RNA sequence: GUUAAAACUCUUCUCAUGCUGGAUUCGAAAUUAGGUGCGCUUCGCGUUUAAGU
């Protein structure tokens, strides 16, 4: 499901070592949508509760550019540049000190990609319902969801077919998970109506690196899915 | 079912002070208290004395 999301209120997603990432990741999208499906008792909730399901792949929200295409990551850096057009990064983070609380927030108004993929007919009605909900009443990503930070309304919704990358020469669009990886990817898995919190920290490989690997792992999928690692045709 | 949830950039501070709607210009110009009506009516300078010796 290809789409364009526009932020009217900005978002704040933190990382470790006092960094905040440029773009909202697909793990945040997933967590928001699974909350939203919980609030509407949609039949897929239990599956968003599971961190393993790979049928629905919520990719990462990547900043679209003036080109209209998707900005692509750059190895050994903290920015993304439309190969089509000469950069997104380290100029949209904005330092915020609010009644004691000091954090960082990525400024609003920029347009990001809403590209999810659905490999079964079991959800087209369900996703439809979630995009319809995201359309009429918005979605929220990041911190301070109940304070209105992270407002994200749709700007475009197209149900357009998708096909895997018929290339073993693939560039990592986002942070893949490998057993001996160097970038520690940290995320979390709450459990509402159970009061359970956990911080999932797993090693893996960073984005913007070309991988010469004949596996091809379906469409992207590096191994976590549910966000995590993506790939693009080089 | 988002390394989440939680937590209001809040509190203090008067657009205030200085400056006069003042200066110039005459309620003036034209018009006669004028027109009508008589100080009139009533009341004899009388009374008294020989041009004589």
């Amino acid at each position: 499901i290809k789409g364009i999301l526009e932020s009217i209120t900005g978002f704040s997603i933190p990382l470790d070592n006092g960094e905040y990432a440029l773009y909202p990741a697909g793990r945040h999208l997933r967590g928001a949508i699974g909350y939203i499906a919980f609030n509407l008792d949609l039949p897929i909730s239990s599956k968003f509760l599971d961190f393993d399901f790979d049928d629905i792949i919520f990719r990462d929200l990547l900043p679209i550019s003036k080109c209209g295409k998707i900005f692509y990551p750059e190895k050994n850096s903290n920015s993304l540049k439309c190969p089509s057009c000469n950069i997104y990064g380290s100029s949209v983070l904005r330092n915020i000190m609010a009644r004691g609380l000091s954090y960082k927030e990525v400024i609003e108004g920029k347009k990001y990609r809403l590209s999810i993929i659905v490999k079964d007919e079991k959800y087209l009605n369900e996703m439809e319902a979630i995009i319809r909900y995201i359309l009429s009443y918005g979605i929220y990503l990041g911190n301070k969801v109940s304070k209105g930070y992270g407002k994200f309304k749709i700007k475009e919704y197209s149900i357009v077919d998708i096909l895997p990358v018929k290339d073993s020469e693939v560039l990592l669009l986002s942070d893949a998970i490998i057993d001996n990886g160097e970038k520690d990817i940290v995320f979390s898995k709450k459990e509402i109506s159970s009061s359970k919190f956990e911080i999932i920290r797993k090693r893996g490989k960073a984005k913007g690196d070309i991988i010469r690997d004949n596996n091809h792992n379906g469409f992207y999928i590096g191994y976590g899915g549910l966000g995590f690692g993506e790939i693009i045709s080089l």
